[PDB]
């Protein structure tokens, strides 16, 4: 991934988001509800120190779990670390409407986040252009009804 | 689906094909290996009377089954019936290289077939343009290694 947001202000991505679409390099990363990168973003909480707390939902052991992770800042404003060593990259955002991001170790999953439970064609067009560059083999998108449900059921 | 091949010659789609990509209106139609429209085309055998015999593979009861169905001709050369009542529509083909088709009852799944175990960017570009018109929520594509495996494992 060689697309990062120039001039990202991480404080301005705070608040409510919706995983409108997801894509990944390998089908098994997104195919089942319990697939390991099938994660439904709920909220972004950037720290004063410029780390990024992420609230999301994930299907585990036949139910919709609440999850929290902290993505630690790097010297690049648009790149963050989750290690156990995995990177979060912010590709593009207008803060008000949409945010595109990828998670990578090579394995890769990207999402189109939106602020509201609505299908944003413009945001989906920007997400498809960013994926043109990448070796994706699965792509999912959700309707407004699913966006208001736990784990997009 | 309002895209059909003008002037289809069904005899000329005979022989070997590869399901390079699939898409569907609903995620559950393609998400698991055992998902009901996860079908891997092997061969098309048009009859002299202009019906279309289809050999494909499908994952069922934890294994890769061989399957045969006959799609019966209609008054429209590009449209065929499988009833239990479901339509097969040929969108576009050059006979030599690629064939795009959709199956519909509304539920909808479309494939990009190719003649060889190779990623045909041109064919994938034509498949993405045909899907622009349609309400797809899942899309899959396979690498050359998977295309040579039973059930694309
Ligand atoms: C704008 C930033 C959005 C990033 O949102 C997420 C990034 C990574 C996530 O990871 C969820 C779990 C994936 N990893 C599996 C391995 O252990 C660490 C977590 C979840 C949301
Ligand atoms: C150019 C024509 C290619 C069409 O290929 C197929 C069309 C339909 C298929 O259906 C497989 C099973 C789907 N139906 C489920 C309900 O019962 C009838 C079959 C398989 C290949």
């Amino acid at each position: 991934v060689t697309q990062t947001m120039k001039g990202l202000d991480i404080q301005k991505v705070a608040g409510t988001w919706y995983s409108l679409a997801m894509a990944a390099s390998d089908i098994s990363l997104l195919d089942a509800q319990s697939a390991p990168l099938r994660v439904y973003v709920e909220e972004l909480k950037p720290t004063p120190e410029g780390d990024l707390e992420i609230l999301f939902q994930k299907w585990e052991n036949g139910e919709c779990a609440q999850k929290k992770i902290i993505a630690e800042k790097t010297k690049i404003p648009a790149v963050f670390k989750i290690d156990a060593e995995n990177k979060v990259l912010v590709l593009d955002t207008d803060y008000k409407k949409y945010l595109l991001f990828c998670m990578e170790n090579q394995s890769l999953a990207c999402q189109c986040l939106v602020r509201t439970p609505e299908v944003d064609d413009e945001a989906l067009e920007k997400f498809d252009k960013a994926l043109k560059a990448l070796p994706m083999h699965i792509r999912l998108s959700f309707n407004p009804t699913q966006l208001e449900e736990q784990c997009h059921i």
